[PDB]
């Protein structure tokens, strides 16, 4: 039917009165950016909005904020009709009232703090019956438009009168709160959130459709990841955005009950959910109820486990119910639960990446007034090893710091703290740097999986090797069809070998960056850390996380460290298992394995077998051209004098490794800083009785050159040159 | 199981009691105990008095079938070893059925069952999918089909835009499942049983292996004849040797040969690489090794292949590798000649293989597999490039002459490497047309120029020193049981 009908989608402009279409659709229904559009949703409600163009928006979809989304009584995936509305006229009076539960903690002049800057210069199209949201004074309050003089909808011009008559109204039964959790409250893990969204939309959102079809949906989705990553958060969001009934099972609470009551509460939970289908039963801290079969020693505890198992099987009802569960330790869960027909789907909600943490930070600073000096992206880059909860907490603590120092002044009369005072409250970048020092990040020891920021431009020379890496890794990803036509499947892995400090580690990260694929680094020593017993299970989890992160490059660095320890029964079991995991790794899975070693003489020939690390790429010391590129790359970030001759520098340093060059750069720079520090003191002495000299000069290099030493001896090189010729012969007898 | 064990103490014993009474009542009957290990695990694992009672309770009812009212008791479990052996006694659960993981052909069958009701697109080729979904189990396939179906629905949400909870076979029947919808569900697949040892007939034939013709026939002597012609061996009064040992330089087709001979006899095949065996814990290893020989018995006639034995020999000087090999030695002797179970070993290092393996009755058939002659090298190069679109210009006899000393694997390297230039060229040619367009003619063929670069960059895997020793060992391998030097 008609073109005006459109599908609801996530928002990009967090602004309430803004909806977005594609320019091809904005042309189709003949609307432009300024236009005010009228939206008709379900439950016979209307909302009016400013339309805009959005390059990301698919033409059959309409991006609307969750505020708009609620006013229509609509959710993601539903259909709404959009139509131009030039008939909108400026208001005389608008009468908005707050909702009690969103203000009962806060006092002051609601009209002057929130409505004022919200409508000022905003020209917001509003509608009678709409509920809009204003964030400020570290609080978010929602007002409902009770009346407009040009009803039902009017624009809010500066001329318009806006009144609030004191006492707030209660929430209507149908009016979902915006204080509630949503997808816009979760960041940095889109990919996982997508999979969860996929599995659950079809059965929950369209229940009759799935009962009629007779094909099986997922019923048990298991969320796992480190603590505080937002597992409990996600479950609530999915339930609210789909509008499904949400029944919470808090692990500890169930297991805190008597024997009989525990099994009972489980039964009641499932029964009530089947009753109010569609629903999500969420089991938080599952390992509390159902740990490994051995550790469950204590018989009543085993009864509860089986009880749960019967209830999960009890989804024979298939009343449109999904059971979600969260756990810190996937390994702790009774494997009986991860059986088919129960918790069959697993989502790794990992630690957030750099961009992710930034996103998180933005969500928990929404309501706070931040000073201009605050650069959350900087905070984001510094907060490595931080998890969602760490960030949410540090944001809270940075706020409480800003509160305390600003309450030193208010303390002269602590009785009257107002919202007006709260909006005046600014949060300095210092308040954040403060919270950083006070932060106790949990996930520093967690294995990180993200796309590296080392690019080709950080690596000097080896240009043709970069291209061979593009052949081996990038082409089979971006051009699978092409490999199919030639009838060849690509090699699984590569082995870097060469003298120390030539860029083997950089290359592994480099090719990853080019392919925009995830990266996993595993150093030799890291593998010898695992207890004798633990090692077997930990290796398997590594290859599993590589699958999760496909397309992914798995890099085993510093293999020399392991090779030493074997010729040692511990290190041996590890590698044999790594070998086994490679073979189990299907080539089709888009998981690429790279090895690196400074010791090609002792590497296990079994690794070099066809199908494993069969691509033997030798990485030698840099020649004269490369040495220039290396020195340039490292010193990009450094303020260098035009005096410095690097090509002359290159010839002098023949025999030096890539690392040996960064050695000279750092050594020369430390003199430059040494000079900068001793000069500030001299300037200090001169004032006691403005033109600093921050730039590195020729003698600094000439001094560093004077003390520079070589990491790779000549005898070592001559052997390395030989191994470049005979490495592939090691599968026979020892060369 | 879980339902029983979720109930009160008394109710559990009662329900077990009630269950048997009902079966004898309405005989003939089947009592099905699903997830048996839930009720009766190994007695040590069952600390807690009532849990042991239920086991004993169950055991008595099983003894209680002395009634012989025509009642059969069936039971299912994930972990056979977890069951209290007291149940596996005669007069109780006396018959056991190994429902293994499906093989290639099996998976194909399964897929067909779960595509029964779906309108499958014309492009869909399940046999490819069957071959692609290795390590998948019946339920994995059941899900994959289910997920591929929901993908086809997922793609057709323009139709769902109706959003009305309305059924309409008209649109529903039009709904097809493309091969892409399978490939999507394939990438999203969570295969469980990849770690399981697979038992099937290999798809590698003689024709996939170039040369080594006389070795193929000796495998027919050793394997096929005692299978296809037991009577001849019987009248002549000799029973044949149990197993074979392949030894030679790396990449000559030892892994392929084992699978090839399996294919010819249409007999089951079990591959176990060295590293795979060293992964098992000291303790765990002992039961899994027995498990291998048992599944070999299950699948008789079967060829049991232990690959990359060099990896194990290396590791013993290791308390694991010592027990592993020593236990395998014991299992071979326990292998009765009558069982039609043939054991083949492979190693790239005959210098370090344990002499005990070479004793009569074990791997006493010492087959040396050397570098491929010119004849073989041509056949190999064709074999590898069958599946690829090659130019008529390409001279394989020329490549064969260039590659004297090269192993069979060294030839596939050249074939694959020549292809690597061709693909980058194919991509780099399309980019060139795209930049010219910005201001049906591509070349779907691998060419001599690609081969000429790959030949120039080609490498030899086997050194002369390596070859000369392999040649010496070919005559003196059987002497390693005495004093070795
Ligand atoms: N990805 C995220 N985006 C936004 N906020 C997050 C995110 N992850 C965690 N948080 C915050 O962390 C806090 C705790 O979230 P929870 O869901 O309870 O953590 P969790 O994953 O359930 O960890 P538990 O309690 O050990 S299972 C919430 O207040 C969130 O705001
Ligand atoms: N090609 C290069 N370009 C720029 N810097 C390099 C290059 N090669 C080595 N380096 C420097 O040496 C450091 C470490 O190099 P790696 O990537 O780790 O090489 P490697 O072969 O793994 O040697 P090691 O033993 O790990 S240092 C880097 O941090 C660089 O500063
Ligand atoms: N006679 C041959 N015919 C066809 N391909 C061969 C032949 N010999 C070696 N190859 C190739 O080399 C690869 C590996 O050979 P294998 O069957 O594994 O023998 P191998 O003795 O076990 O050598 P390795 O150490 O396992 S590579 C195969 O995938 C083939 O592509
Ligand atoms: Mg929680
Ligand atoms: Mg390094
Ligand atoms: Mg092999």
């Amino acid at each position: 039917n008609r073109p005006n009908r459109l599908i609801v989608d996530e928002a990009i402009n967090e602004d309430n009165s803004v909806v977005s279409l594609s320019q091809p659709k904005m042309d189709e229904l003949q609307l432009f950016r300024g236009d005010t559009v009228l939206l008709k949703g379900k439950k016979r409600r209307e909302a009016v909005c400013i339309v805009l163009s959005d390059d990301t928006c698919s033409d059959e979809k309409i991006r609307m904020n969750r505020v708009v989304r609620n006013n229509l009584r609509v959710r993601l995936g539903d259909v709404i009709s959009i139509q131009p509305c030039p008939d909108v006229k400026y208001g005389k009076r608008i009468h908005v009232l707050p909702i009690d539960d969103t203000v009962e903690g806060i006092t002051g002049n609601l009209f002057e703090v929130y409505l004022k800057p919200y409508f000022l210069e905003a020209y917001r199209p509003i509608r009678k019956g709409d509920i809009f949201l204003v964030r400020g004074g570290m609080r978010a309050v929602e007002f409902k438009v009770v009346e407009t003089d040009p009803s039902p909808y009017c624009i809010v011009a500066p001329d318009t009168v806006i009144h609030c008559e004191g006492e707030p109204i209660k929430r209507e039964d149908e009016e979902e709160s915006l204080n509630e959790v949503g997808y816009d409250d979760i960041g940095g893990c889109r990919k996982q959130l997508a999979q969860i969204k996929e599995m659950v939309e079809l059965p929950l959102r369209h229940p009759a459709l799935f009962k009629a079809i007779g094909v099986k949906p997922p019923r048990g989705i298991l969320l796992y990841g480190p603590p505080g990553t937002g597992k409990t958060l996600i479950a609530r969001a999915v339930a609210n955005e789909t509008g499904a009934f949400f029944f919470l099972i808090n692990g500890p609470e169930i297991m805190s009950k008597l024997a009989g009551e525990s099994e009972s509460n489980l039964r009641k939970a499932f029964e009530e959910a089947e009753k109010n289908a569609p629903a999500i039963i969420f089991i938080d801290e599952l390992d509390a109820i159902a740990p490994k079969r051995e550790k469950t020693h204590g018989e009543v505890e085993r009864r509860i486990v089986s009880q749960l198992l019967t209830l999960m099987d009890g989804l024979k009802q298939r009343a449109h119910v999904i059971v979600m569960a969260a756990t810190n330790r996937p390994n702790s869960i009774d494997p009986a639960l991860r059986r088919f027909g129960r918790f069959d789907r697993e989502v790794d909600i990992g630690i957030p990446d750099a961009t992710g943490r930034l996103e998180i930070l933005q969500i928990h600073t929404k309501n706070m007034k931040l000073a201009d000096d605050v650069d959350l992206e900087q905070v984001a880059n510094e907060t490595h090893g931080h998890v969602g909860a760490d960030l949410a907490a540090l944001c809270s603590e940075a706020a409480l710091q800003a509160i305390r120092k600003k309450m030193d002044l208010i303390d002269l009369e602590d009785e009257t703290i107002d919202a007006e005072v709260m909006n005046s409250l600014a949060v300095t970048m210092d308040d954040f740097r403060w919270a950083l020092s006070q932060s106790n990040p949990s996930a520093l020891r967690e294995t990180v999986v993200e796309v590296p920021q080392v690019t080709w431009e950080d690596i000097g020379g080896l240009e043709d090797v970069k291209r061979e890496l593009q052949e081996l890794v990038q082409y089979p990803v971006e051009h699978p069809d092409k490999f199919l036509k030639f009838g060849m499947t690509p090699s699984k892995g590569v082995l870097f070998y060469g003298p120390p400090g030539c860029g083997k580690t950089l290359l592994a990260k480099a090719i990853a960056n080019e392919c925009q694929a995830n990266f996993i680094s595993i150093k030799g020593p890291e593998l010898l850390t695992m207890w004798f017993g633990e090692s077997e299970a930990n290796v398997r989890e590594i290859f599993d996380k590589a699958r999760q992160a496909a397309p992914c490059v798995l890099f085993f660095d510093e293999l020399d460290s392991i090779a030493k320890a074997r010729g040692g029964g511990a290190a041996d079991r590890v590698i044999n298992q790594i070998l086994t995991e490679m073979d189990g790794m299907s080539t089709k899975k888009n998981v690429f394995i790279i090895g690196a070693t400074n010791r090609p003489d002792i590497i296990d020939p079994a690794i070099l077998r066809p199908g494993r690390l069969d691509q033997l790429i030798y990485i030698p010391l840099p020649d004269e051209k490369s040495r220039v590129a290396i020195l340039k790359a490292n010193l990009r970030k450094s303020p260098v004098a035009k005096d410095v001759d690097l090509e002359f520098l290159a010839k002098m340093t023949n025999g030096f490794s890539g690392a040996d060059l960064t050695e000279i750069c750092q050594r020369a720079c430390k003199l430059a800083i040494r000079e900068s520090i001793e000069s500030e003191i001299r300037r200090e002495r001169e004032r006691q009785t403005d033109d600093p000299v921050p730039e590195i000069r020729r003698d600094h290099f000439e001094e560093a050159m004077r003390f520079a030493r070589r990491s790779v001896s000549d005898d070592d090189i001559d052997k390395y040159e030989d191994f470049a010729d005979t490495l592939q012969q090691s599968r026979g007898f020892g060369s």
